[PDB]
């Protein structure tokens, strides 16, 4: 598989060992990482981590992106989607991530082209994920893009997002994914 995967002001791709560095300094941001899996500061054993990363995405068995702001080419996040199923098939997401430099709407694009990857680009029905309790701010992400609160534990909220909701949220967002091909206009 190859993705190309850009919205306006961001764009997404495959992780390599040499974004070790810029992986641990974010996941290891304690401004970003309250509701995130601790992980390790040594570059080399996240060179490590992604190692083995590259063996499952070999195996069409998982994809981690860097999300790069679009502008200056800089580096502002991680996204992963990983731990795939069937009947139905479904594709697992997160590992998300944002730092300062993003761009505003940088949430809303790297989210949409998450779903643009595992619905068109790798023909899965049904996406599962899971926010913690507390994450206030990403329940509320989550729920207005159509997510459904299935249920819980003594950490987190799961949910499932649909491809059926993906496909209208493709029209209604169609305004961060690229340049309209014609406006609305009021007389
Ligand atoms: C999770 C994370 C990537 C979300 O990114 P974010 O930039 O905080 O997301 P926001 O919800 O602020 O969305 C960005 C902007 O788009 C807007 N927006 C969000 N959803 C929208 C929607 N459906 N429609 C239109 N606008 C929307 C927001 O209001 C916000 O704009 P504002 O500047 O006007 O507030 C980031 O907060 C992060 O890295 N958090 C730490 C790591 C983490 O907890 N990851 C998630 C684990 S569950
Ligand atoms: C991605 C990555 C992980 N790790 C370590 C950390 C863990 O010990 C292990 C497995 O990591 P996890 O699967 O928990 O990945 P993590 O990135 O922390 O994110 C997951 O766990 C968190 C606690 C969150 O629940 C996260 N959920 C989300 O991001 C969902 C979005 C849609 O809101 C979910 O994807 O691997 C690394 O050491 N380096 C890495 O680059
Ligand atoms: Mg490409």
């Amino acid at each position: 598989v190859n993705f190309n995967l850009k919205a306006n002001t961001t764009y997404l791709r495959l992780v390599e060992e040499n974004d070790a560095e810029f992986i641990c300094t974010l996941r290891n941001n304690d401004k970003l990482n309250t509701y995130i899996s601790k992980s390790t500061g040594d570059i080399k054993s996240q060179a490590e981590w992604i190692r083995n990363y590259k063996n499952r995405e070999n195996n069409g068995e998982e994809y981690y992106f860097i999300i790069f702001r679009s502008d200056d080419q800089s580096p502002i996040g991680t996204v992963r989607l990983y731990d795939f199923h069937e009947n139905p098939k479904s594709f697992c997401w997160g590992s998300w991530i944002l730092n300062e430099h993003k761009t505003k709407y940088a949430a809303v694009e790297s989210a949409l082209l998450v779903y643009e990857a595992g619905f068109s680009t790798l023909g899965f029905e049904q996406s599962h994920f899971e926010v913690m309790k507390g994450n206030d701010k990403v329940h509320s992400f989550h729920l207005k893009m159509g997510a459904q609160k299935i249920s819980e534990d003594d950490e987190n909220i799961y949910y499932i997002f649909p491809k059926s909701k993906y496909k209208e949220n493709k029209i209604q967002y169609a305004r961060f994914l690229g340049k309209l091909e014609h406006h609305h206009h009021h007389h």
